[PDB]
């Protein structure tokens, strides 16, 4: 569907990186927090509703059915909380060192996710499809 | 164009929200920053930039152009700088008791402005004229 996002975790040089994933088009949003807080999830899940079509975030784990902020968040938002790739680690080991701040790799790396052809060579990017999707 | 942006400073409880315009649509992003260093203004180009087509930043003013973060980001995301509304505050001001941060009142009224119809009844939001375009 148009507003299906997989929402998810990953870690690395001690810091807590979280993703969401626009399932039908592989467009990728991802933002490193200091700690793993609701508070900053639901900061952050704002952001997205904000700038997309944002109906069901799907996760894989408990922790986002146990912050109240969340819970506020996506009722405010009208945001379906639902229980049930990392190219893009690969990607920030290249840029890692072209910048200090680990945050800057990882948007560098989202940079470059959303914007080469899926796969290389002819086709539409993560961030053509989302559009293209939406418009309809 | 479809690429075009306009960059701005406003403040607010003693801080500054960072805001770009998408200037054919209307649609806006923003963020709440401790200071107004150049190195934040980079990584919020930076997330913008790959999050949508950023082609041409428009700035009112000679900050940008003094920054050696902000010149290297937009090189490696191939933004061109050049030099040359607030109904936001309005909507700050309805939401901003109903959370303590800042940051979120300004996501809250981000959200509002983007999603509502442009002017109240009929037409299309903000955040579906841009994909429009860019669909296009
Ligand atoms: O480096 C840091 O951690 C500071 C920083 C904060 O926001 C940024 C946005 C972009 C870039 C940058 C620098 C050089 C080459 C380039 F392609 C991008 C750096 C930063
Ligand atoms: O409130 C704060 O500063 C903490 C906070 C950080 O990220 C957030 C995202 C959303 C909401 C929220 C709360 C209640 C109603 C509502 F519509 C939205 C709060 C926060």
């Amino acid at each position: 569907s148009p507003g299906i996002w997989q929402l998810d975790c990953t870690h690395l040089e001690g810091k807590v990186i979280l993703v969401a994933v626009h399932v039908a088009s592989g467009y990728i949003e991802a933002e490193v927090i200091p700690a793993e807080t609701g508070q900053e999830t639901a900061y952050f899940l704002l952001k997205l509703a904000g700038r997309w079509p944002v109906k069901t975030v799907h996760t894989d784990n408990g922790s986002n059915f146990t912050s109240t902020t969340v819970k506020a968040a996506c009722e405010w938002a009208g945001i379906k909380q639902e229980f049930g790739n990392k190219e893009l680690k690969k990607i920030i080991g290249q840029v890692r060192d072209q910048a200090e701040h680990l945050k800057t790799a990882v948007q560098m790396a989202v940079f470059i996710h959303n914007k080469k052809r899926k796969g290389g060579i002819g086709g539409y990017s993560a961030g053509e499809r989302i559009v293209d999707i939406i418009a309809t």
